[PDB]
């Protein structure tokens, strides 16, 4: 029953705001446009275009009560040339399909969604910064809307978009490694993209910024598994056990969300061919004995708003352990931004940008 | 840093929606009143009492992104002499306030809220049915509003309260044993997460494992934890097990309080109820398939049930654990445990019987 973009509708704004002046911080400043589009028991309506403008919802709507709610996360590019890219839009969509399902939302057409999503960053194209290091942000979200409490699949959602200029990489993070805190749970829906798996966060960042500590290192298991760090997947650069030098990421074993930069991380690195490129398992026993005995390069998170994050510091069972990240260049992720930022700003010719 | 219910701002409604004629369907039928207070950098303001009406939220609210969201679930009573009462909505207060610390929402005075509630529930008291089983079932909502993509603590958060006439959470609610589907493949909760409040995020997810349970024949799920598959609660219910244990005491059983389980008010009230009899061993304590399996094929198991708010004790006869079909004597035994329990709340919930339990509106 997919809505279309042939039946998009258009409704500018009568007084557009003015853009900022170059001190932005992410995703508090939006741009004159919104996507939405409205599901109901007749199926999807049109899509829309319109002013940036708030949500009317019934007190009852299941988004609001039961969690029926995920979002997405995914950057456009102003090249020199003016023209526009996002980064692997296709990924965020196919995450976003999955997202949905797993709630019970209503499925949609990808593609469709794309395309509306191009309209919406095309008509407010002017809001896509061009300077260093910056870009649009761009947070499509899905919600239930059914106005009754019962816990059941809804008959009716909201599919709407919303467009932030950002910023902001060059300095390291610390972070606090205490196992009483778990993101996800195998069998639970950490690999998914939903509200509810933000929301509990928020405590657990108060107590690493008490700690001294900047970000979370969600560790798992018995063991201690090094799953992720913060909202972003975590990245080892070592020689291994074997002697091997190697760039380890944990793999999809369903406590990871699967990152669209990890994807590309993995995928650059791969195509290389300079070393080797496994999704494995990492455990804190195994970090610290390469941390002694000095096989570790670099550690960092990816992350969209993030892309590439150096991490320099654990504080681990109430002690400091030292990252040798920054002082090994860091090479790879200077590397990795490098080649990312080439691709994303269109200095490279490649498939992975699709134009607005 | 908390709105007084003494500065209550009231603002009746102008069009008073048709109340239900002579068949209550839970949670879809809403009261003419809410409601509704704010908070922002300049602390809580004025909690109001005003038409229900729909929300008007900035599209980044932390509310629909992150899920900064928690709820709460209590009844208002109606006995025959027309007094309405709240039970044991200390509680849900309480309650509800854990919920917003673990979410990094604003405080407010519990007693306050309760007040304010009462106001409300004052307002509307005419939509609390009396017919036998209904009761009026009283949703507090606490929502963070930060108009920013930011995962973080936010600085603007909206408390509101809407109110629904009902009856019976299913069609032989309580009297008509349900079936359960039990696979370890699902999970609610896990020790060191949020499952132990009532927060939101802990609701969408299982939403897919209840139309897989309709799928394979079932009603509702049979939530297991861990290795040993144990029983943590049931849909939305906790679960009792009344048994002969196998030192050979007969005792009413329910998981304890480690951090999977959600602590109901009416889990508590079984408890306290039976505690309180000294009839029969009362015991907080993990219950695994295997004990059940076992207490089963030597015929000591009596009555297994489910408690919550929409269903008090709601029963249990099947559980469907993998192909394995099981069968649960919960009827063939009265059910004489679950009847007391519903026959003395009952009492307690409509006024017969003057009760500590009770809170005047
Ligand atoms: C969004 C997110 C990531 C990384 O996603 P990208 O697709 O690379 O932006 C990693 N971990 C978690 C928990 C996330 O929410
Ligand atoms: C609300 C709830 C209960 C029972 O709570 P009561 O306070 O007894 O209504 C049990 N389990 C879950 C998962 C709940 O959300
Ligand atoms: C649709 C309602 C039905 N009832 C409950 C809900 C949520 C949490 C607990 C309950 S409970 N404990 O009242 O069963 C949603
Ligand atoms: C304000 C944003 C900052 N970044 C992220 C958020 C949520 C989910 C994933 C991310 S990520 N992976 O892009 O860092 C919140
Ligand atoms: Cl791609
Ligand atoms: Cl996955
Ligand atoms: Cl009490
Ligand atoms: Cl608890």
């Amino acid at each position: 029953s997919s809505f279309k973009a042939a039946d998009l509708q258009l409704e500018m704004t009568q007084k557009p705001h003015k853009k900022p002046g170059p001190p932005l911080v992410f995703g508090k400043t939006f741009t004159d446009h919104m996507l939405m589009v409205e599901w109901n028991d007749k199926g999807w309506g049109q899509p829309r275009i319109q002013p940036f403008q708030n949500l009317t919802l019934h007190p009852a709507s299941s988004s609001l009560h039961y969690s029926l709610q995920l979002f997405e996360g995914m950057k456009a590019f102003k090249g020199k040339d003016q023209q526009v890219r996002l980064f692997r839009p296709w990924l965020n969509m196919d995450r976003m399909l999955r997202s949905a399902m797993r709630l019970c939302l209503p499925s949609f057409d990808k593609l469709e969604l794309l395309e509306c999503i191009r309209r919406l960053i095309e008509v407010d194209k002017d809001w896509v910064p061009d300077a260093a290091g910056t870009s649009l942000y761009v947070r499509p979200v899905l919600i239930g809307n059914e106005p009754s409490l019962g816990v059941s699949q809804p008959t009716r959602a909201l599919l709407f978009v919303i467009l932030c200029p950002v910023g902001a990489s060059v300095t390291p993070v610390s972070l606090l490694a205490d196992p009483a805190f778990i993101r996800a749970w195998v069998g639970g829906v950490g690999n998914y993209k939903l509200g509810g798996n933000y929301g509990p966060t928020v405590l657990v960042q108060q107590e690493a910024l008490k700690r001294g500590c900047e970000q979370v290192l969600w560790l798992y298991g018995p063991d201690h598994q090094l799953t992720e760090v913060g909202t972003m997947n975590i990245f080892v650069y070592w020689t291994h056990e074997d002697g091997v030098l190697e760039l380890v990421t944990p793999p999809l074993n369903g406590v990871i969300l699967p990152g669209v930069v990890r994807q590309s991380l993995l995928d650059m690195a791969q195509t290389w061919g300079e070393f080797r490129v496994v999704e494995r398992t990492i455990t804190m026993k195994q970090l610290l004995r390469a941390l002694e005995e000095g096989r570790v390069r670099e550690v960092f998170g990816s992350g969209t708003a993030c892309q590439v994050c150096p991490v320099h510091r654990i504080l681990y069972k109430d002690r400091n352990l030292h990252i040798p990240t920054m002082e090994n260049g860091p090479e790879l992720i200077l590397r990795f931004q490098k080649e990312l930022k080439e691709i994303q700003y269109g200095i490279r010719a490649h498939e992975w940008m699709f134009p607005v």
